[PDB]
Order: structure tokens, then sequence, then C-alpha cells
């Protein structure tokens, strides 16, 4: 996509060398905004193939509020094993703070619900937050939370979001982030009768690892192609009852797939 | 301002008509980012004279993990009186959640201190984050934080921040957040040993309010003069150990102030 690739871009030519937890070196900014209007096409990055299986799967269990990867594995999506424990649990990560967030007092908060109910009854609120950044319970989750926090919007009945991203690796990471949250805001959008707005992506540590300079210099490249469309193939009676067939992508034409290693 | 100017002639000619909860209207737009650069000035507003006292004392009083107002009213400052109740209680508001976030199994988490250790000894770290958006306090609050998450950033010595704003008054809020925030990042790389970086503002629903327009006009006419610069006096123990005698802003030579009605 035309604003992924100026991003990618931009790292290059303005990154800072900067360590990560593992040793290798990555390419850093810090602070970027961009935004998707949703209307112009579902945000799949193009110039490199994505599969959309894993993130519709993951988003499912998301909306569950399940943190052991036991669904993922009985869909063969294996994206979460890299911090599974021996039981394949997570810890208290995203699916366990979304839907059930606790208090001191011994409550569980189901943000989800909480901004439907707003989206709903209140749709000029400037507080339709779901916040993963529990601080009190960091420490036993496999990983803190990379899209730590997110933002409604409704004006000229359209639903937008804001993502706060405040760690990103740029080719690896973001495409799968993207198309998520954009999937979210059309099932949300479908539940509160809503058009789909603008889809504000905002990143914190933005980067690309030294060990992808070949991968992204080939992928910038290649030119982007038409952005594909989502298709909702029914409408459910709720945002928990979505299921994997539900959806279709249409019109999605990539370039070839390309393998960017990790060290460990 | 220059950022601040181009931010406020955006939300006149973009801003779509919303309500806000008084039911007074407003031109809105969501997601927006700024940068300043802090070697290159003090971000204090020029077009309209601000008074850093309030702002000073405001933030010092966060730090003591302060939410009664009695500090701020033996320095006779009174911008949180609309919201103190007759003891002067706030509830568990920012200065709470930044020194005692509380946990489900009776911890208070200092995430001042947290980020003051992660600066010294991890710099590199993508998590230096603080967050005053603790959802199961949500109720307690006299407000729900505006100004509700920031992380640190540090490459080649100077120390970035990005704050997340999720709503802002562009003509009566935003100055005081910028200098709040500015002020925060200086003392903090004081305390580490870092230089200054970029003070990142990025914000949610931003906008004006309709019976703001004559004044938004008359700001738009003038025209922004030099950055002052802070200079902080003493070097403290601790972050906690500031005075407000230890600020001084050296070069301010401010627009007349302009005086913005509010509806109740
Ligand atoms: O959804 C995700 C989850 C992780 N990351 C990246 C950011 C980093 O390169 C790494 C996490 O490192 P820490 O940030 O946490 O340290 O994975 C993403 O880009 N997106
Ligand atoms: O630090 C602050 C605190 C409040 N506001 C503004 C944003 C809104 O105009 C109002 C809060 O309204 P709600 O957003 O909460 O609804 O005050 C700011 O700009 N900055």
């Amino acid at each position: 996509m035309k604003q992924y690739l100026e991003l990618m871009q931009k790292v290059l030519d303005e990154g800072t060398q900067k360590n990560d937890r593992t040793g290798t070196g990555t390419l850093s900014i810090f602070g970027h905004q961009m935004r998707f209007n949703l209307q112009d096409g579902f945000p799949l990055v193009t110039t490199q193939r994505c599969h959309l299986r894993s993130i519709i799967h993951e988003l499912l269990w998301f909306l569950q509020g399940d943190t052991n990867i036991a669904y993922l594995h009985e869909n063969n999506v294996t994206i979460w094993d890299e911090w599974a424990d021996e039981n394949g649990d997570l810890g208290p990560v995203y699916g366990k703070q979304w839907r059930a967030w606790p208090t001191p007092d011994g409550r569980h908060i189901d943000q989800i619900t909480t901004v439907l109910n707003q989206l709903k009854n209140d749709p000029d609120s400037r507080r339709i937050i779901v916040s993963a950044w529990n601080v009190g319970e960091l420490d036993k989750m496999a990983l803190a939370p990379c899209h730590a926090f997110f933002q409604f919007y409704v004006a000229d009945g359209k639903l937008s979001c804001q993502l706060y991203q405040r760690s990103c690796d740029v080719f690896l990471g973001l495409p799968f982030n993207i198309a998520s949250y954009a999937l979210l805001v059309h099932m949300m959008a479908q539940q509160c009768d809503l058009e789909v707005g603008d889809f504000v992506w905002t990143g914190g540590d933005t980067h690309l690892y030294s060990n992808h300079m070949d991968q992204t210099h080939l992928q910038l490249s290649r030119e982007p192609r038409p952005l594909p469309k989502l298709i909702i193939k029914r409408k459910p009676e709720s945002i928990f009852d979505y299921r994997f067939e539900d959806f279709e992508i249409e019109g999605y034409d990539p370039h070839p797939g390309i393998k960017a290693p990790v060290a460990i």
C-alpha cells in the first residue's frame, strides 16, 4: 500500500540504529501516523502476499476472551506457539483484558460490550476506549501488548478507530496489525448499523530489523495493486457470534510472498 | 506556534459538526499528530499568553500521587475546583494512577519510578509506558483521563515522549497539555542524564467549541514569536523533589491573552 511503502522508505532514510532485546539491531523512528479510508477498500498489503486466515482466527479468539491456544490449534493456526507454555497458556494477554479486565474489587470488565453499548447509546462520546495495558497484570503475560490501546469515534454515521501501537516491526508485524483492526472496525460497524470510516494507525517505536534489508528493498521495488474489498456474508446476532466463514476477501491479487527470518 | 496554528486552521477547514456532552456543538477531527523538537525551544504558545504557574504546580501535584486539591489551594491554583467535591477530592485521577495504580492482589504500582528504572537500566526498551487509563477505577474518578497514555523513547542520548490524548479542546486545553508534558520530559531527562529529544503529541477527538469561533480567528491572525527557553536552576536528588522555584522560562514574549468562555 502507498502509506505502507512510504513508511518503509521513511524508516530506511530516517531511522537510527537501535538495538532490540535479542541483540539484533534495528533502524527505528519514534512516532508515526497513517490513515486508511476504509471506504476506499480493505487495507491488505498487496506488495507481498499476506494470509488472512490466521488474522481472522486470531481476532475471533481475542473476542472470545480466550488466552489458551487450543482454539488456535484446532484450526492449525500456530502464530502464538512461540509464546505459549506447555499447557498452551499465554497468561492474561489481549483477549482476557478485552473481555474480562480484572478489578481490585473482584469484578471482570467487558470492554468490548462496554464499547458496543456506547456506540449505540452515546455515539458522540469521546471516551469509547479499549485498553489491554493492564499495569497490574503485565508480569503474568507471555508478552506486553504491542497494540495496546484503541479508541472509536462516530461522526456522520461513520465509525472510525485509532490504534496506538507501542512497538512495530514494519516488515513482519504491521501488515497483520492493520488488517486485524480494519476487520474489527467492519464487524463493529455492522453490529451498530454504521458505515465504516477511517482506521488511524499510530505508532511508537516503529522499526525494521537489520537482517531484513534485502527483503525491504525487494518489496520497495514493487508496485501497489488495487485494494481488495471485504464482504461479510451474514449479520450475526452479536459481536461474539462471527465465524471464520462469514468473511470473504474479493479482488485480492498480491505480488509473491517474501520470507523474513528472525534471530533467536 | 506554527504546528499549533496549522492544527487550528485544520479543525476549521476540515472539522465536522459534532455535539459534546453539555450540548455545545464542536467542530471535530479524529486523529492528528504533531512533533516538537525540544532542542528548538520550550513549546509554549506565543500567539496568546499562557500562564505557566498553574501548569507547574499541577505537574508537581501529579508527581506527588495526590488527588485532593489542598496542595493546589495552598498555592491558590484553582483549575481543579470545578471537579472537586466538598472535601476537595477528585477520586483516583492522574496522580493516583501514576504513583499508586492499584492491583487486584493488593499492590500499588509506581509507574513513574518504574519508568525511571527503565530509562537508566534498559533505555532501548520499547515498553517504557505510563497509563492513567485504569479501567477498573474509571467510575470513581471525577473525570476520565484526557491525556491517558504516554510512552518514552531513547535514541542517541535523547529522551523523546509520545502522549496519546483521547479528547482535546484545541483552544483551551491544548496549550497547557503540551507545556505540561514538555516540562516532564525535561525533568525526566535531567534525572537520567539524557538530552531532550522530541515531544510527539497524538490526538483522538480534536476539537474547537462553536462558541470559540471569534477567538480562534483572532488568534489565527497573529504571528508566532520565538519560542522561550526553559531553565532548571538546580538538580534535585530525585524526580519527586522538584519545587516550583526550580523552573524559569526565559525569553517568553507572548501576544495578549484571549478569554474563551464555556457553557455550563
Ligand atoms: O503485534 C505485534 C506484536 C509484536 N510486534 C513486534 C514489535 C517488535 O519488533 C516485537 C516486540 O518487542 P518488544 O517490543 O516487545 O519488545 O514484535 C509487532 O509488530 N506487532
Ligand atoms: O487536559 C485536558 C482535559 C480536558 N480537555 C478537554 C477535552 C474536552 O473538550 C473536555 C473533556 O470532555 P470529555 O471529553 O471528556 O468528554 O476537556 C482537554 O483538552 N485537555
